[PDB]
């Protein structure tokens, strides 16, 4: 239940993910996920994957963790590659990265991240909000 507008998506190297609200994407050793405005965070290098085209797994380089969304939209750290780390990874606004939780694609559940560095639920994201806006960028 959407579009196929896809970024360059280059996996091979890991990368960073900064939201457009100010905090590059972070997962926690104790599989919290949040943002943080400190680059040199060890636990924001990330490893892209890709499932199918335009689906990607994200995972951390450091903790090998996956991210993930549950069933309440929650985000979290996740030990194996299950149904709920699975993320269609598409191009918003023609020059940024947005993620959308497949398995809740229909509810149009993003992973996004507040100003305040705290993720936020599926639920209350929604395009048109700088929360779900990535940017890949080089480690």
């Amino acid at each position: 239940h959407h579009h196929f507008n896809l970024p360059p998506g280059n996996y091979k190297k890991p990368k960073l993910l900064y939201c457009s609200n100010g905090h590059f994407l972070r997962i926690l050793p104790d599989g919290t996920v949040d943002g943080t405005r400190d680059r040199s965070d060890q636990h924001i290098q990330l490893q892209l994957s890709a499932e199918s085209v335009g689906e990607v797994y994200i995972k951390s380089t450091e903790t090998g963790q996956y991210l993930a969304m549950d069933t309440d939209g929650l985000l979290y750290g996740s030990q194996t590659p299950n149904e709920e780390c699975l993320f269609l990874e598409r191009l918003e606004e023609n020059h940024y990265n947005t993620y959308i939780s497949k398995k809740h694609a229909e509810k149009n559940w993003f992973v996004g991240l507040k100003k305040n560095g705290s993720c936020k639920r599926g639920p209350r994201t929604h395009y048109g909000q700088k929360a779900i806006l990535f940017l890949p960028l080089p480690v």
